């Protein structure tokens, strides 16, 4: 009955122009995927279908989630389909899972997500049918299908300032989320707590090959005071900055669902347990706010209250966006992005659903802590959010 | 279980390449169908608990099509909505996405379809952020790169199906033959108005004025096996496939509701189909177009139903080649195989494409009485779709 | 020592995406210099340089006149130069022959121009060494080399309308001037005028092929009552219209540049002197205006005066253009641009200057009048004009 | 009349991507330009034409030399016009004023040429009306316009290797000429031989300011050892590499072109007097022959053998073409590129021509040496030489 997570795994996180730059994100994901199958020895004929999000899907080819099964490893009789509900995308592909599962149309999905923003390319509208005469746009994909919101082309950041406005989010407040976001994760990276969910990528390039083994966008030395000198990003007058945002990162996460019978009989170690899952929507203008009534109804399946949760994993789509969801839920700041978030380690836009659930899926083995929500807020106007419990042993 | 109903199933005329449509979004075209659907149905739009849009060629058209999809058709900001891609297959995935969240608890009633609008594909030029550096660079057409070629070998779909056409021994003229009548059989049942019901006319706004596009302008009526006999091979110098025996670049978007029978009836819908059987399989990406044939048997058996007890299949004629193989390896009768013709006369819209045959196949049974459908496509990358479909009485 | 423009030919003038639209300017060129070659039975050993004008030479590939020789028959030892004076670059190729003659350099010269605006290319500036994050433009090459000035970055257009306000041109007069260049060019084409000057091109498409013979740019049912209804191209209340300026145009001339002596020897019928070369530069938002200290500059070579030419053929880069050039100079409006302009026929711009310069050789041969003034404004702020007479 | 040069000047050469990237071809001739009026106080009014080469004229913009004349701050009644006689350009410029001053159109004339290879755009021949359906390419400029022959569409340097076969010229008599140039070279710069001729050029950087005001792209350290390790570049049994053939390099040249009378008249000092000019054209794909037949014609007109000049400056557009043209003509070794060449110095197409006529204006000057002779190979099968006398005082 009980739908379950094992073996949730992720490749460290790329920097903008970083070690991932050259490196597409559906062979990121079959990397994972292919680790995945190595470390639990889960007979792939055992796979029904392979689920990934990806937002940037221009340029990467016919279906990504296709390509991550076949190149992952698994038999061409594995079908495989991709995602996009843009930042949630990588926690969607695991509500598509548990739906395929409870509806009875699955037994064993592997679920995740993919990303890189380098790897977005560039747009040209008019080379089908011409420009004709005049001077014409290139656009940037990662803008146009990623950042910019479709109803008004304006980035993601600028539409945030509203919601900085409505809440009354301070620049201060911002900075100081920030700079703990990378003191927390600093401290975690260094007591060794990633390395459990991380998978080595080596990358071969020139004359070399490189391991990359370990998130690189992080900036352990910020500070405050040094957060406070940065300029406004996308208003004159605004409060968000380069510091107080996420960068534009690669990664890939993946993870199997099945039920928790399935799981103990194919000897997998199920991480967690999904008791309630939650997707809402509200105006494209205030989407960092999607989260709010995205956890309510999560918690509300599972029965469960805010002060019962042990962790909250909310996205730091951006430092306003973590308080903001904070402050409005009354969750206790102890408990929210407690080994620090994107602001620190990236955002892999369709990836950063399924690394959140990763990092909790390892988080609550190490701390022995019973239930997490994870969320989103996601460009558009919406929200996921999934209720998650421990499973022992 | 409560059964799973299709409700409303609607559909814009397929635009030809470089046709009627070719100035308008994909995710316009989706708008246009799901606001002509809500103002036909009535059905209070705080009760659409999702937006489901099959889209492959996703590249330029914005931040997830189905969320413009459902806010642009007039939809409250607080309706969820998500994109879904299993390449030509993908508007019907969109209505097993909704069948899973339905069946699961995770919604009560789904819009589920497709859009796709291949002349609106951008080109991509993948050295435009770091650079050429020096030497020529290409720029990829993104119908190819995301949508036509296959991601393992870069070769056309069309150039892989003539490894199917050569297993199966498929000749030229039986695929003309196929193709020739496929135009026949969707030109007689287009002028005896058979497609009036499914299809929403979409008005179009240019310099010169406005343009109603209120039919299917992509087949060719006057095609003949002699006609077809002179063209030349378009993907291998002895091959066997041409532009005449294949589908065009269309556009197009179809959508419907999904929900329990009960959700159906409480809220004043009439439901056309019942869900009866979901199969989804996977083959050589080689030889996709193989992949109707074991995703139909999986639905089959899960309805309980034998290919004898079924009155139409709706198989997607990505190739003539594929329609013959599939019909020929289950042995389906020919008078009983894509009856009032297929994609090679209408045009495959690709992510819009599976929710096209579901709706053809609604208005089909509603007008022939006939009981049992079957709705399959084949999917480049090795994939094949199936559903199982029975009429709702009325 | 007189120097001698001999066998001037031209392709018909072809329309934006028009018959010439995927044949090259270098190709165009080639074909006047092979089709001027089979013509005259010039001995191809007695060239001794092309030079070719051609404007967007953007992906045209090496050196447009070295394709023109070698691609229209010459041998490789004939050397080729390309020349861009913008507007005036078919016109300076002939003044770059008569300078190369008269200084020893050369005896004999294929002189011309090309320009094929459809074949212009789109630019990326950024694709080198990449746009890095965010949109990024592609330039229309035809704007960035070729119509827009290099120090504003406005269109050609947009610096005429303040010509339009320095000289008071009304909307009414470029109107007027305008119909007036169609009719008098439609009535001069029926009459079979442009016929001795023009050579045809074979365009080969899918299966089929098109003899292109005939100019196609023009527009015979122009009035000033259908130009009235236009609106303003480059300024919200100007009154510079597509009607009132040429298209963007394909095509080619080329000519035998050489002393009278030479051509006589080499059985050559001159169809021309050259009497006097103006070359002046002015403001370049006056652009317009650079006719005016160029042909006072050729005239005083000619030892001319105004009202001693027989006919002006000044390049109708714009209807206000040929106004303030005619009237400065008080030129008799029968005596200007005599058969009509490029607002009819079209103004393929490096190719232009060898257009005009063909026009009068053979409009003088036709109707013996003995002296013309050819003369073309250049963007970005210059003027050419040649004196011209006839040769018996 | 003599016809003289007066006042010739050059900036630095830049590397490929090196100090002058973002620095437009244009502007590198304003720049000699103004240095040129300011230096000799040349009443402006005296110009009667400004003559630049320039190859590689996609996107800059109208008229290379209005621009160059207009920016380097002559009056707008100067006339300007822009040649291309592809890597003859900067030479042509000066012919051309010759025979403007000779034929009477001219009485003085400032002649150089430009060129910039880093800032040749991308070419998109299907944005205008449309590539349709299929792929379509993005054409490098700097190959379309400027390096493959228009007839084959192959690199100047893959004919080259025809050159070589014709003449049996090793790849170890190519290294020990690259090693000689580059030797040659750097002892001439240091030396200080070039610093009379140089123009510093200020670079303004998003960073600050740069003073560009020595040579950059030699390799000081090049050994006949190192230069033997080196990959054929252009065919895989091939002889021509990175290290025995020039870079794409930035810069540009001018001087005064006038009669020696005019010059005397204007207070100029002439450097050099044209005593002879030759033209000529053999096969595109021998192209490198080209300096053969044009020498000997200029040398005709200057009633010279070749065992009378001092000194020839033949452009190294590889070194098979220095080692092929100066064995033709038996030209002793010591008296051929003798301060180095473009394998050392590079190759701005265009300004190449008005950088060789500048460097022996100053090296006649240094030495007192009588008669030289400038020449370069063209691509698409010409030749341009010049031979040039030392004018005394």
């Amino acid at each position: 009955d009980e739908i379950v997570i094992s073996s949730a795994l992720r490749t460290p996180i790329g920097a903008f122009s970083g070690t991932l730059k050259d490196t597409p994100a559906a062979a990121l994901g079959a990397h994972v995927v292919k680790t995945l199958l190595e470390r639990t020895g889960l007979a792939p004929e055992r796979v029904d279908e392979v689920v990934m999000g990806n937002v940037l899907q221009a340029g990467n080819g016919m279906n990504v989630a296709r390509q991550v099964a076949v190149n992952g490893g698994l038999p061409v009789a594995v079908p495989a389909h991709t995602v996009n509900r843009v930042c949630g995308s990588g926690a969607q592909a695991v509500v598509t899972a548990y739906a395929q599962i409870r509806s009875g149309l699955s037994n064993l999905v592997i679920a995740g997500g993919v990303e890189n923003m380098d790897q977005a390319p560039y747009l040209m509208p008019s080379l089908r049918h011409g420009a004709r005469m005049g001077h014409t746009q290139a656009l940037d994909a990662l803008l146009r299908d990623g950042l910019n919101d479709a109803f008004s082309d304006q980035h993601s950041g600028w539409h945030t300032e509203d919601l900085v406005a409505k809440y009354e989010v301070s620049r201060e407040a911002q900075d100081r989320f920030a700079a703990t976001s990378q003191q927390r994760f600093a401290a975690a990276q260094a007591a060794g707590w990633f390395e459990g969910e991380i998978v080595p990528v080596t990358i071969t390039t020139r004359k070399g090959e490189t391991v990359f083994a370990k998130d690189e966008a992080n900036r352990p030395d910020t500070t405050e005071a040094g957060l406070a000198k940065l300029r406004p990003a996308f208003r004159k007058d605004g409060t968000i900055t380069a510091g107080n945002a996420p960068g534009l990162n690669a990664g890939a996460a993946a993870m199997i669902v099945s039920s928790h019978a399935t799981a103990t009989e194919l000897g997998l170690q199920p991480q967690l347990v999904i008791r309630g899952i939650g997707v809402a929507a509200v105006e494209p203008g205030l989407f960092g706010f999607g989260p709010v009534p995205a956890i309510k109804l999560a918690l509300a399946q599972a029965q469960w209250q805010v002060q019962d949760v042990d962790r909250f994993e909310v996205n730091e789509a951006f430092a306003a966006v973590g308080l903001v969801v904070r402050d409005e839920l009354g969750i206790a700041p102890e408990r929210f992005n407690v080994d620090g978030g994107a602001i620190a380690h990236g955002h892999p836009i369709g990836a950063t659903g399924a690394i959140l659930l990763t990092k909790v899926a390892h988080a609550l083995r190490r701390t022995s802590e019973r239930r997490a929500v994870v969320s989103l807020c996601i460009g558009g106007g919406q929200g996921i959010a999934l209720a998650l419990e421990r499973v022992k042993l």
